[PDB]
RNA sequence: AUUGAAAGUUCAAAGCUUAGAUACCCUGGAGGGAAACCAGACUUAACAC
């Protein structure tokens, strides 16, 4: 019961972490792969943007914030490491 | 009324004897127990005011 009680307290300010994403090149654009992966790059930034990891993120906790982002195939990405760049700084809340 | 008449190719007799469907021969080669998946959702009640 102790155990389970102070483990409940890990709680950190400001994890940090590395997401690297790979890519299978192997699976072909079989039909219309490349605009499907750019949706999800689309939905994995809208997805760093508006919500968090972890538990009750609809309250504020867990929630991300972009540090830095790198493309390594510009083909592909490239319009979302310059969208990405867009949130390394934020003046007002308008902007 | 004929170079005729008469006359059982018959009798006895084991397709038997010896003889190994045996000799050589890898169920082996190739093949990812993987693929997908949020430990998460949310506060409510009571009375006082």
């Amino acid at each position: 019961l102790i155990t389970n009680y102070l483990e409940y307290f890990n709680i950190k300010q400001e994890v940090t972490f590395t997401l690297n994403i790979y890519l299978d090149k192997s699976r072909e654009h079989k039909q219309n792969f490349e605009d499907k992966l750019k949706f999800a790059l689309y939905s994995l930034l809208v997805f760093i943007l508006l919500g968090g990891i972890g538990r009750k993120t609809s309250r504020g906790f867990g929630s991300l914030s972009i540090i830095d982002v790198k493309c390594y195939d510009n083909s592909i990405c490239k319009k979302i490491e310059d969208l990405a760049k867009n949130f390394l700084k934020i003046s007002s809340g308008n902007e």
